[PDB]
């Protein structure tokens, strides 16, 4: 298991950045976002050849510990042995995920909870940098 | 509280930077890095207006739950109301902090840990950005 990071009280319009490396065998790499390991508004998940999956990720969100319905998307900017920056922030109806190159993806606010308190990384993807904005 | 993460998983020579903004009105902010909140290598405590002190840094471990023999630097490069960034590395027998100024402290390793797992925030320091080498 990855980075793991609490109490980080960020509140919608704010932006949460984090860049990391992603392995060159990597085969899935996670994003969690929420109160807690419970509690997850986004469960950001590109999967390169995972669970019958090919390159698509896989968005799903988890609310006292029941998975909610998974949502896919099919464009995949996503390269093994590579370094990859998401932006990341909410509002009353969406989550957004912001890449540089102009990639957005919208997963539905669920849990519409008043701030994200929890993020942790999971799978082939070692974090080099978090910001708060 | 402030910012906690853990899983940092990082070892001796890699470097821990953390950057964030003192308040104006800062009285102590705290670092505390190590396996968890009873077994610190460094409890990282510059004091501005708390427990009597006047700008100075205060530097402890925590071991078991217990406080170590406390140590003091006379220097104290930081300003109420300013932007503050730190970098921490460690080796066997010293963890090293770089300052702002370039002012650089060595901290006698006391629980000599494979890796530094864990690091907690507190006070008046609001982390802008957490990065690793
Ligand atoms: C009913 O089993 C579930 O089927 C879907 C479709 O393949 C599958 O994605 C899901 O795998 C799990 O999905 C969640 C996100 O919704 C997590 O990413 C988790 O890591 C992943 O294991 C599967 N449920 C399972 C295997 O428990
Ligand atoms: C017995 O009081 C202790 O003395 C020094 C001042 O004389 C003071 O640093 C210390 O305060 C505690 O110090 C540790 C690190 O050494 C932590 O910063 C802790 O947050 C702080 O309260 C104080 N010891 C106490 C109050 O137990």
């Amino acid at each position: 298991c990855g980075l793991v990071a609490s109490n980080l009280n960020l509140k919608p319009g704010e932006c949460l950045r984090v860049r990391g490396e992603v392995a060159p065998d990597a085969k899935s790499f996670v994003l969690n976002l929420g109160k807690d390991s419970n509690n997850l508004c986004l469960h950001f998940n590109p999967r390169f050849n995972a669970h019958g999956d090919a390159n698509t990720i896989v968005c799903n969100s988890k609310d006292g510990g029941a998975w909610g319905t998974e949502q896919r998307e099919a464009v995949f900017p996503f390269q093994p042995g590579s370094v990859a920056e998401v932006c990341i922030t909410f509002d009353q109806a969406n989550l957004t995920v912001k890449l540089p190159d102009g990639y957005e993806f919208k997963f539905p606010n669920r849990l519409n909870l008043e701030a994200i308190n929890y993020m942790a990384a999971d799978g082939d993807f070692k974090i080099k940098c978090v910001a708060f904005d």
